[PDB]
């Protein structure tokens, strides 16, 4: 009939995000990963871009968004931790702003 939509801001920053490979968040001690090594694409996996456009590039930008820019938090109190990808989707708001919308929205690296 009616669902409840509440968002609780809780400090959550990655301990070591590789980006180019895999990333892990720190939430209540739970290892919540954000996007893992997808399937191998024979007609996509390029050395130049590596992942989307440049590879390590978008990684370096995010590498700081987690290492130095440790101002990320979890903006979602839905309660569900797994259902979409299995704990691969987590709201990231570093410095009161999203990282996926920063440079990742430009096609990763760009």
């Amino acid at each position: 009939a009616t669902s409840t939509k509440k968002l609780h801001k809780e400090p959550a920053t990655l301990i070591k995000a590789i980006d180019g490979d895999t990333v892990k968040l720190m939430y209540k001690g739970q290892p919540m990963t954000f996007r893992l090594l997808l399937v191998d694409t024979p007609e996509t996996k390029h050395p130049k871009k590596g992942v989307e456009k440049y590879g390590p590039e978008a990684s370096a930008f995010t590498k700081k968004m987690v290492e130095n820019a440790k101002k990320i938090e979890v903006e979602f109190d839905k309660g569900q931790r797994t259902d979409k990808y299995g704990r691969g989707l987590a709201y990231i708001y570093a410095d009161g702003k999203m990282v996926n919308e920063a440079l990742v929205r430009q096609g990763l690296a760009k």
